[PDB]
């Protein structure tokens, strides 16, 4: 038993970082197959980031200035491109550590390992939630770009995130692996707003769960609601609107724990009209929304 | 900018992890050079749990009843030892992937990062503190046991601990690489009481500090304290005593904000006697002290 904020084994993903280098600019890149992969922004000086053509940029760049070195040996460059936000940088081998791997742009809600990593090596690890407004809340110092979020099935990393910046708000976005932005984001210097952020409603109801199954039940109560008037205070206290799908994808552990999903509705609006009375929910004293009902089930039943 | 529960990345320690099998037990083994590494409960059955006699449980047992197998590959076992509470089965072949690596007994207040795994694979890794009472709360299920607990000093693993049991108050508790026990802990299944749990105070004021350099500073006040007064009201709040030694060591914190500690510890004294008022510090809603100093500088400097 016991519940803990756990991220991937990175294992798979500490082999294909490496550091990329452009001019003066420094970031890591990830390196999989022949190709790395970073941001585009490596090609921008501190002049250019606030209004940068990309484009022209990337003109004046030829294979012999992007600098990648994978640990301690330097990667030949043999091509480069732009995809949106990223850079492909063909290189002459293929990574000898080239998990099996995907590419997929997550959901919002939906959760994913981060490798915090400067000059292509790995400093940490940690698990967050792709915000509902597009924005991670990380831990990103200068030179984390290019770090990457992914997520493993056995023996498959499926790549959801790479990072490119900070907002002036301190929080984070990035792009997919084809360099498509989660968000409204560009990779400019400039005030950038992020949407209204709301709790994974699905989320916290998971991980409700997870503190049953864990003996942590003091907040279950004597009462029932429905999708509507739940939705009625989830609005309120700016709650993604619980749906049908959200209810289903629930179903294991409304099963596991013998209590209905709206149920736990009830109880989750009772904590939500009259707090936590300075109790905690599984060593927290609000109410968690980075762990998925996928994560809770996992977690729950120790899959490796 | 970000502050978040970083655990060090797990791919070292990931290429050590091992199956071991005695009779219908399986755990997970450490595999560093010819040696794999368990805990000696390894050798028993339900029966035996309740109060085992592990020199003649060991007696009962060969080089041939001890299972161990990396990944897919069998390992041959050329002899076996107990020492403390783990068994040492010595294997004819050196782990290829055994990192540069000590063992090390950590102090209580001390992190480290937890690679929790199953039948020798790895599922998660979280971060944790061993606690002053020597007891961990982690995230631990059946077939757990053997998992470690590891620091990362640039290419140097330091593990500091092996999982052994989860005590009837679900909290967990294991030994350092030598089989010794944190704490009073016996490996026999009886009913056994972790000391009255303090909260590890300086590495609250670490995680004060680490708000501070993220932007959270709502807390800080008009007021300072002495070493004596804050001990007053950290012992009516079960807080560990601060010592001059916890003052020293928060050193470059209180340089780089320019905050001295005692005026941190005036902070701290106010979120005792007050609480939060609702509101959160670095995204949490309780004085976290997980985070030590050293854990809070890695993480505040980008330290690979
Ligand atoms: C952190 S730095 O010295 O400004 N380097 C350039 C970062 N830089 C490139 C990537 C795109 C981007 C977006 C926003 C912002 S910010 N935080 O609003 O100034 C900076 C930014
Ligand atoms: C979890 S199990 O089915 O009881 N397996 C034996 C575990 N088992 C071996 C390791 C030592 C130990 C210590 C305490 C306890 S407990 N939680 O108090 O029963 C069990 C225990």
């Amino acid at each position: 038993s016991g519940f803990r904020k756990m991220a991937f084994p990175s294992g798979k993903v500490e082999g294909c970082m490496v550091q990329v280098t452009c001019g003066t600019t420094t970031l890591n890149g990830l390196w999989l197959d022949d190709v790395v992969y970073c941001p585009r922004h490596v090609i921008c000086t501190s002049e250019d980031m606030l209004n940068p053509n990309y484009e022209d940029l990337l003109i004046r760049k030829s294979n012999h200035n992007f600098l990648v070195q994978a640990g301690n040996v330097q990667l030949r460059v043999i091509g480069h491109s732009m995809q949106n936000c990223v850079l492909k940088l063909k290189v002459d081998t293929a990574n000898p550590k080239t998990p099996k791997y995907k590419f997929v742009r997550i959901q919002p809600g939906q959760t994913f390992s981060v490798l915090a990593c400067y000059n292509g090596s790995p400093s940490g690890v940690y698990q967050c939630a792709m915000r509902p407004n597009f924005t991670i809340k990380g831990s990103f110092l200068n030179g984390s770009c290019g770090s990457v979020g992914f997520n493993i099935d056995y023996d498959c990393v499926s790549f959801c995130y790479m990072h490119h910046m900070e907002l002036p708000t301190g929080v984070h976005a990035g792009t997919d692996l084809e360099g498509n932005f989660y968000g409204p984001f560009v990779d400019r210097q400039t005030a950038q707003a992020a949407g209204t952020d709301t709790t994974i409603t699905v989320n916290v109801l998971a991980w409700l769960y997870a503190a049953v199954i864990n003996g942590d039940r003091w907040f279950l109560n004597r009462f029932t609601t429905t999708l509507n008037d739940f939705n009625l205070v989830a609005m309120k206290y700016n709650y993604e609107p619980l749906t049908q799908d959200h209810v289903d994808i629930l179903g294991p552990l409304s099963a596991q724990t013998g209590i209905a999903v709206l149920d736990m509705c009830a109880s989750l609006k009772e904590l939500l009209q009259n707090g936590m009375n300075g109790r905690t929910i599984l060593g927290s004293a609000l109410l968690e929304d980075e762990f998925t009902p996928f994560d809770v089930v996992r977690q729950c039943s120790g899959v490796t």
